[PDB]
DNA sequence: CGGCATACG
DNA sequence: CGTAT
DNA sequence: GCCG
């Protein structure tokens, strides 16, 4: 079992769902308390279990697995023996965890804002609605649309959105292309939002594209909210006899950077963090969604494909469906 | 012990 | 500060 | 919280 998640296939569905979900509760709770290191360890331990070929049934099966020490092993031990982990259940039931989860799941509210509101005594969405003068426009939109945005987006919804985005992109710049990324590209059947990557085969023609796309979407009446190369929108998605608000992310990259942007925006989040960590710490190369930089030669790697990037890093290629770390 | 990914709006 | 994978 |  390799130590980095980018060194191992991780499928979307696996054989240790309950164990990984418990560890991810502790990771989330660590994040609400600002402990990014503990969050990462719990996330990595969770992902190791997702990568195993069969269920963990006995504690000895953890011996030698990376990222399982005293704490994560005890969590698993309790789940194996009693079906529940007291720490995990204590977190689940806590007022702090529930409220931080509720607040941070609002579009426009991060851990720092949620925590401040929590310390001020606020607990519910109606508590936030009562004093809208304290809210940003982004948070007002997140709060107004919160119910719709908590409803899973279905792959059937995605095809519809892709069609309307392509229509606007085709008018903004003939020849430009739209690629579905994010969790749906990794094979998820449901998601919290839809992620699209836009480019054009002639380097430089994509310059200025996103404002032109946004203006055309807004003119078709499809944009309930938007704030460049990244656009975090709320779309109006037609529904049977009505519609619902859906979060959509639109990203533009020049074709030279497209493989890096595709790789980054396809995720998972943990997979990309681990991949960038591996790149820097094991290979001495600096990776982001624009490129891969050798700081010794002071040069950027040219990539024509995700396969190129994996090869550059000395990693076996992983299709998106196996990047579900 | 230090590090923990790395961007853009 | 928020957002993204 | 865990690794190197
Ligand atoms: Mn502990
Ligand atoms: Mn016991
Ligand atoms: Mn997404
Ligand atoms: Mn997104
Ligand atoms: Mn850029
Ligand atoms: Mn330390
Ligand atoms: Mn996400
Ligand atoms: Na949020």
């Amino acid at each position: 079992m390799p130590a980095y998640a980018c060194q191992r296939p991780t499928p979307l569905t696996h054989h240790n769902t309950g164990l990984s979900e418990a560890l991810e509760i502790l990771a989330e709770a660590a994040g609400f308390e600002g402990s990014e290191g503990r969050l990462l360890t719990f996330c990595r331990a969770a992902s190791v279990l997702k990568a195993l070929p069969s269920p963990v049934t006995t504690l000895s099966q953890l011996q030698g697995l990376p990222h399982f020490g005293e704490h994560s092993s005890r969590v698993v031990q309790e789940l194996l023996e009693h079906g529940v982990c007291e720490e995990v259940e204590r977190v689940r039931r806590s007022e702090r965890y529930q409220t931080m989860k509720l607040f941070t799941q609002i579009f426009g509210v991060g851990v720092k804002t949620a925590d401040r509101w929590y310390r001020e005594g606020l607990r519910t969405l109606d508590d936030l609605r009562e004093q809208p003068q304290k809210l940003t426009q982004q948070q007002k939109a997140g709060l107004q649309h919160h119910q719709d945005l908590s409803t899973p987006v279905l792959r059937s919804d995605v095809d519809a959105l892709q069609q309307v985005v392509e229509e606007a992109v085709g008018q903004a710049l003939p020849g430009a292309t739209v690629t579905l990324t994010g969790g749906f590209r990794r094979g998820k059947l449901q998601g919290h939002d839809v992620d699209f990557l836009i480019t054009h085969p002639k380097e430089g023609q994509e310059a200025g594209l996103l404002p032109r796309v946004m203006c055309r979407l807004q003119d078709q009446g499809l944009i309930l909210y938007h704030q460049f190369e990244r656009s975090f929108c709320i779309f109006r998605l037609p529904q049977p006899g009505s519609w619902k608000a859906v979060r959509v992310d639109l990203v533009v990259a020049p074709v030279s950077q497209f493989p890096f942007a595709l790789l980054g925006w396809t995720g998972s989040k943990l997979f990309q963090r681990e991949l960038r960590r591996f790149s820097r710490k094991e290979k001495g190369l600096w990776l982001n969604s624009h490129g891969l930089f050798d700081p010794e030669q002071k040069t950027f790697f040219q990539a024509a494909s995700e396969e190129d990037i994996f090869r550059h890093l000395g990693l076996e290629y992983l299709p998106p469906e196996q990047r579900n770390a």
